[PDB]
């Protein structure tokens, strides 16, 4: 049976950090749902790329649970995720069922806001470190991708391929990740 | 005065190869127009990400010329670009005025279709090499990014940041490219 991914898309999301994981996961045969935080309408990302979600978050939640919940970064996107009660509920449920949670760049600061994964080793964008580390509830890492059990984090647009391939490896295994990677022409 | 980029967006375009250059160029202060080949409606990219263009190609052409014309890859996207008379006209005009043309992955095969830049050194996705080299009208390179004068080409999703930063360097200079690069957390 195919693995399933929920990508939560908020206004101000970093479009590269949204598109790279969606695309790479789909290359891996993962069924990906791009879910709009605010509803079904197109979402204006951080650098003004407009993406049409597959579904509203409200509707995608009804088809859960998912093998991974993915939080893109972008400062304003992450703030919107952090302020959302629906996101809190989704992440709590995922944590409680021991499902994977993946967040990149400023995205991991939503884990802090929703009290998810405390005690984990995590990374973030360098500019988001102080926010993430407020209260010392996590241990900080400078690894490009950090995976501490079911909390998987990464640093920035330039680590998005590594982040995506780590999700693929977690869900579908090393060999599938290697096969998906080769045609991408990564360094 | 700000430089201006036309990104031509066709059904089946590789969404990573579309979004990374748009985003990176906007980070560099370039005014980017995402122009829909088929008109103003949302475009279904290769891995099913749906992007809403800023304008139709017909409308964006009226605001030309641009400092760079950018052709994303994706096999089906590149085929749509290759079959388009409007694209032919845009690229001929750009070549004739000695403006930059940038293409990635299968994207450069549209240069072949429209007889653009013959004699240039070029790269493509490895799987697109035979198509590009039909007739020996270019010289092939395995460099991740190749720039031969005003023809700038690159290989794949995994070279999209390098491709984008090379466009930035060409238009705005080395120092701006370096400043835009640093916060991306590239290897
Ligand atoms: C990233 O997308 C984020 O969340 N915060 C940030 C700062 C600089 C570059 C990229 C990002
Ligand atoms: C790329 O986007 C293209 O145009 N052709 C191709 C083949 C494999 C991976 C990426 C690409
Ligand atoms: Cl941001
Ligand atoms: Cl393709």
């Amino acid at each position: 049976a195919s693995k399933r991914a929920l990508v939560i898309l908020a206004k101000g999301a970093e479009e590269m950090e949204t598109v790279i994981p969606v695309d790479v996961m789909r290359r891996a045969g993962i069924k990906v749902t791009v879910a709009g935080l605010a509803g079904k309408d197109p979402v204006q990302c951080s650098r003004d790329v407009v993406i049409c979600p597959d579904a509203s978050l409200e509707d995608a939640k009804k088809e859960g649970p998912y093998d991974v919940v993915v939080l893109p970064g972008g400062n304003l996107g992450a703030q919107n995720l952090s302020e959302s009660a629906a996101v809190k509920e989704i992440l709590k449920e995922q944590e409680n069922r021991k499902g994977l949670i993946a967040a990149i760049c400023a995205g991991p600061t939503a884990l802090l806001a929703h009290e998810i994964g405390f005690g984990s080793k995590v990374t973030t964008h360098p500019l988001a470190k102080d926010k993430m580390m407020n209260g010392g509830h996590y241990t900080y890492s400078e690894n490009r991708v950090e995976k501490d059990g079911l909390i998987l984090t990464s640093r920035g647009p330039g680590t998005s391929f590594e982040f995506a391939l780590a999700i693929v490896e977690a869900l579908n295994g090393k060999e599938v990740a290697a096969q998906v990677k080769a045609p991408l022409v990564l360094k």
